[PDB]
């Protein structure tokens, strides 16, 4: 059975400011996605998780903000050749008032068993514009595992 | 082999009202559990995941919460003929102070391998009454993925 | 095929403090884990989880803090025969600024898929001295899945 699956961490070979609308892109595979001898996911050069296989998918982000607004948000997007546009797959957030841009620690995780098709990309933005995050790999991370087979099941109207 | 498992995501056809003490109830099957060809667990009319085999599955939850109570907090409810009354088997929080009632978006995840027994029913509460969620589907959800077979491993003494 | 995986959650047999530098040691292990026929990975009497199969697992940590500091932060420590001194595996950090110190809590999750071999001992500490987690098995906890084999993806040099 082939282990479809990749891990993809932070790693600036760690603050990253993000610019509004750019997708996360300090990712780098974990040492065991480099050296898995199994079809996988990889990794472009602009940040995008490419999927080469179609299926449902166990997807986890996670975002290490060190930054001095009140929320950080990101979402998970999903681009296609054959989709317009993009589409948001999985959001999170958090959100605490100060009356001083103090800049603090918070790490938004998410996950889903999401169905994805072979040709999706996959990025991480943030909602709003310059959020600074840790690119650092125990902190900041994509990955994602197939976890069964499935046609698609949406179809146009 | 098959895939025993399914996602429900928050679907208002987003900001609902939660009253103290019910189930969040705006969950809908994504598309490929709609269309999954597999046993699975299902959607109750009033919320609840109707589990249909045991074994130990992966469960997570996500309330993404529009709020502005200092603390938002999610139970997550295990009920069956077998049992009086429920039992927690997930519990997430967060907590900020302000002095204003000011809303402000934070999403509460968590996960684990949990034990669940066929006719279980799960339900997600808050832990305090009056809580006002995002019921989007890529802000909340409930998912489960069956990860292998499992006897009883509890007996009534 | 074997379910190589384990679950251990709080249990104070719940208000835990946890001195700087010492590893969370009130886990036990969940009934399924308790009762599983299958080779596993195991609880050490100091708190660590003793992980004796070497392969990509998922691994998933939760911390239930009920703390007054403004920051809540754990990192996951991998030690082994094999290598001198601790390596961090993965982190998780909340934080907000409040003037008075009041207790309130705070759930931190992470996860990921992560390369472990057999031998190696992973460990929960929270990073600053002297917080407060509540120990109650639906609040806090380490869990992990073996996914696949895997050769030991990185080499010395």
């Amino acid at each position: 059975r082939p282990f479809i699956a990749a891990h993809f961490h932070g790693n600036t070979s760690g603050l990253v400011r993000v610019s509004h609308d750019a997708p996360h892109d300090v990712w780098y595979p974990a040492p065991w996605t480099v050296a898995s001898p199994h079809p996988r996911p990889t990794l472009t050069r602009t940040g995008h998780v490419h999927v080469h296989h179609t299926g449902v998918y166990l997807v986890y982000v996670q975002i290490y903000y060190l930054d001095s607004h009140d929320t950080i948000s990101w979402v998970l997007h999903r681009t296609n050749a054959d989709i317009e546009g993009r589409e948001t797959l999985l959001q999170c957030a958090q959100s605490s008032y100060s009356t001083e841009p103090i800049d603090k620690p918070n790490s938004c995780f998410s996950a889903a068993a999401l169905f994805l098709k072979a040709g999706d990309r996959l990025a991480v933005r943030n909602t709003a514009g310059d959020r600074h995050s840790l690119m650092q790999p125990e902190k900041s991370f994509i990955g994602l595992v197939k976890l069964a087979d499935a046609e698609d099941p949406t179809q146009e109207l």
